[PDB]
């Protein structure tokens, strides 16, 4: 086991990213790196989407992101989703970071669970980017026979037209590619999932509970001397087993244990620990300067 | 990586069987295994337990073994129990294959999902079993202070007299000690499971969707070259991955793929199965001579 980490705290991962052994980064996020910029994530109590569905009167507040359901009763996801379309928000510090990571040649791949676009709207390129968890950008019939493809702008005239948007080939639902529960993530997760978990120097976890599958294996899929830190508000991924975790057994981070050796928790709101690790690094400024200098170009157009 | 079977069938698992190097036989099951016995497993379309909880008006089918639902409203799951009581069921033709695997020296370990103990009534002993679901033996107090312990005779008189168990110290809830969603499993689970899967040479997998963690783990900590033979009405642990999976991201079984090399998928009913595989390997007629002397026993007892 080599111990890449000379201690177990964000000053000792920072002094490895500066080493000739930390080439390659792969950031792993979800929904809590956008809360700052406006987005509500889902599981926080009380703010978090899944606490505000009432109005929906679902079994269970996961069934308006479900599949089977949503064949069912497609009526309640697409009042919610007027709300989910991107543009009114702009990236946060902690999206500006990953950006300063491609910009200094230390980004394998960015893997998002988010679909609000935050990491392109930051610069983040197609390439560098794994939308896990899928794209408003492009809708498609459920139907597994047809499957035909819509544009954003058919689907936008549908949502915002409250008419429940139907395929013109076969009538079946048609659903913007938002990866719901039941359904198959893009072919394009497996593949870089691959390729990339062999030769991934540093995991950086931000703003995620950890509490769906398969992104949550993707943690476990690392080399086993792979640092994994994450910024979060709580931990996530360490937990004792019980019956029903999401994680597969000894699949979490070991932050606490006797033998924990290369899982770091730094507990705080995602855009400070993001500017803590900068400023250890001595890109403090170069980050600062880059958001305020992208928060201006998007005000201009 | 190793390949063990010479080929993917139930035939190459049988001569594997026959082999040499087969020594450690560990069984993984669930409630399919006790179905022709006249117990209604969890999970399977309408006749399954979950879709048959209406009257009990609950959120969600799982609810009734939640430990947080179950402590704000035991009354369900108590009402429920008196039917999942163990006794008036007879072991089945797989429960004593089992047996025969432990009298003729191959049986590790069976470790069972169910609560029917009927594995017990087939011949297994404590020590050849690993109840990952707990059992209905014992019962505890659920505060965790406490932990007051109660004998099966103390909870039927409860169950039975329709008053809820109450703890004499502390008056917290008593239960069953079956494991609930949310609740650890018993500590022989995982003592058992560190040491076990070293050194296994098969896995038999009979009667279980692989629908629940962390026992669904378990596949994945044989070591990688050991054959595991599935004996189920339908596939389970292979699944193109999806969003809410409950196997982590390629700890399930490869039956069908290109690159599948040591899993066995025996489709139908496990009696047949296990019938089927005891013909190859020349058991059949011991086999169906212990069920017929042992159902035998049973009835003149
Ligand atoms: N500003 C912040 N800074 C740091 N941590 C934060 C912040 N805000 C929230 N958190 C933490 O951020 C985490 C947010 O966790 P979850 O809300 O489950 O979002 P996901 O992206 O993991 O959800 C994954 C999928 O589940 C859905 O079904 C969709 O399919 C999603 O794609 C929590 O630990 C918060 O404490
Ligand atoms: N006679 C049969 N022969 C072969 N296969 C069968 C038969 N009967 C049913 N099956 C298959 O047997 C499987 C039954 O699967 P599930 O009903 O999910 O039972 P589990 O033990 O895995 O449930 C695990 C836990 O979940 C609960 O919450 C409790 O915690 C349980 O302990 C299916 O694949 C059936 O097609
Ligand atoms: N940031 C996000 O992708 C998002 C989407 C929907 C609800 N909450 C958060
Ligand atoms: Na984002
Ligand atoms: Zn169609
Ligand atoms: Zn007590």
């Amino acid at each position: 086991m080599e111990r890449l980490l000379d201690e177990l705290t964000l000053e000792g991962v920072a002094r490895y990213m500066q080493s000739e052994r930390c080439r390659r980064v792969i950031c792993l996020v979800g929904a809590g790196i956008s809360t700052s910029a406006g987005i509500p994530d889902f599981r926080s109590p009380s703010t978090g989407l899944y606490d505000n569905l009432e109005k929906y009167h679902l079994p269970y507040p996961e069934a308006i992101f479900e599949i089977s359901y949503f064949k069912k009763h497609p009526e309640p996801f697409f009042a919610l989703a007027k709300e989910l379309y991107p543009g009114q928000f702009k990236p946060t510090i902690c999206h500006y970071f990953m950006r300063l990571l491609k910009d200094k040649g230390l980004l394998l791949r960015c893997y998002t669970q988010n679909i609000d676009t935050l990491e392109r709207i930051a610069g983040l390129e197609q390439e560098d980017l794994v939308e896990a968890h899928g794209t408003f950008y492009t809708s498609h019939c459920v139907s597994a026979s047809c499957r035909h493809e819509y544009p954003l702008s058919w689907m936008k005239e549908k949502i915002f037209s409250e008419v429940t948007p139907k395929c013109e080939d076969c009538q079946s639902l048609v659903k913007p590619d938002i990866v719901f529960f039941g359904e198959s993530l893009p072919a394009r997760f497996f593949s870089c999932m691959q390729s990339d978990f062999l030769k991934v120097d540093l995991l950086l976890v931000m703003g995620t509970s950890l509490q769906v599958q398969p992104f949550a294996s993707l943690i476990s899929k690392a080399p086993l001397s792979t640092p994994r830190l994450l910024i979060n508000k709580e931990k996530a991924g360490q937990s004792d087993p019980f019956l029903g975790m999401i994680m597969g057994l000894g699949g979490g981070m070991d932050f606490d244990s006797k033998k924990a050796y290369r899982d770091v928790a730094w507990l705080g709101e995602c855009d400070q620990g993001c500017l803590a690790l900068a400023e250890l690094l001595g890109w403090k400024k170069e980050l600062e300067d880059l958001v305020r200098r992208e928060h201006a170009s998007i005000d201009a157009q």
